[PDB]
């Protein structure tokens, strides 16, 4: 247990240590998966359909 601010609030980002990816993620070869909404695009598609992101790379 530890103290020093305003009421108890449990966190799950480890402190003082960020990482990336912490999980996989399936997606397919030709198509991309989005990253800021994770929806399914069009390999040709250069953005996004939910979010209407540029494509990365
Ligand atoms: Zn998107």
């Amino acid at each position: 247990g530890s103290s020093g601010s305003s009421g108890s609030s449990s966190s799950c980002t480890v402190t003082t240590g960020t990482l990336g990816f912490g999980d996989k993620f399936k997606r397919p070869i030709g198509s991309w998966e989005c990253s800021v909404c994770c929806v399914s695009n069009n390999a040709e598609d250069n953005k996004c359909v939910s979010c209407m992101s540029e494509k990365p790379g």
